[PDB]
């Protein structure tokens, strides 16, 4: 059985969360969460909206709680880093800055174009187009940055824009996604699970064409995570997945201490 856990989620420290760290770790704990890792934002030069993190007030207060939860909870602190290979060494000199547990790669801007609802990114564009650009930036990022654990949320396109139905279909993008999943199985990185839109049986779809290939294509590690960005979970999402994980054949989540894999 996969450990019970979320590798994803945001509290007061990132710019678009106000959540208290502690009601994360009592949420975590009443449902009987073995492991946590916060994976607060930071963004470099972000578009209309900056993306800081304070690192010293970071690591306090989740230390603080470790220290507090010992007995009842394994808590991680980590890191969801937006990536965009301009900023490549500034983003290595913040990685390697701090002794961070796990590390999410994220894509949330292209070209200084944020991808979210109501920007230029999905102006006169289709899904199909929309798309393939938002996966073309991931490849991108997974061929030429390596310093992180888990990809994150390769829907995150899918989450936003202006049509009707913004559901991604894993046949329309299929090279794409081949081509990203192989590049990260062969590095060794882990493939995030992420339950934002799993209400939706199209989501659930979606991960699971992105679980089973990436499974034949020599994939290893997978992270699960909430994106939470309050404490109240939707844990029947986060139950939808797990028992696609199992069913896809993967055996084990992967969890991270200062950036290695446990044993
Ligand atoms: N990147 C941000 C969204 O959070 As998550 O990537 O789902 O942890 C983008 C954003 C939030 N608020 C404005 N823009
Ligand atoms: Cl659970
Ligand atoms: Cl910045
Ligand atoms: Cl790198
Ligand atoms: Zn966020
Ligand atoms: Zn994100
Ligand atoms: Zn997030
Ligand atoms: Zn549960």
């Amino acid at each position: 059985s996969l450990k019970k856990l979320d590798y994803h989620f945001h509290s007061h420290f990132s710019a678009d969360s106000e959540e208290l760290p502690r009601k994360h770790v009592t949420e975590a704990i009443a449902h009987g969460l073995e492991e946590i890792c916060f994976t607060e934002h930071r963004d470099f030069y972000f578009p209309g909206m900056d993306f800081s993190l304070n690192l010293p007030e970071y690591f306090q207060e989740i230390n603080q709680l470790q220290a507090e939860f010992k007995d009842k909870i394994k808590i991680k602190i980590g890191l969801e880093m937006g990536i965009d290979l301009r900023f490549k060494s500034e983003i290595n000199q913040f990685i390697d800055s701090a002794p961070f547990d796990f590390v999410i790669a994220s894509v949330h801007e292209i070209g200084d174009i944020e991808v979210y609802d109501g920007t230029e990114f999905y102006l006169q564009k289709t899904k199909e187009e929309a798309q393939r650009e938002y996966l073309l930036a991931c490849l991108d990022v997974v061929q030429n940055f390596e310093n992180y654990n888990s990809f994150g949320h390769l829907d995150y396109v899918a989450r936003y824009g202006p049509y009707t139905d913004k559901s991604i279909k894993f046949a329309e993008n299929r090279e794409i996604l081949f081509e990203i999943l192989r590049a990260l199985a062969s590095k060794e990185k882990a493939l995030e699970i992420n339950t934002r839109l799993f209400d939706d049986p199209k989501t659930e779809q979606f991960y699971s064409d992105l679980l089973i290939n990436f499974k034949r294509l020599g994939g290893k590690f997978i992270t699960l995570g909430t994106d939470s960005h309050i404490a109240k979970r939707d844990w029947l999402s986060i139950h939808k997945a797990r028992t696609l994980i199992k069913k896809a054949g993967f055996h084990e989540l992967a969890t991270f201490s200062g950036m290695k894999i446990d044993k």
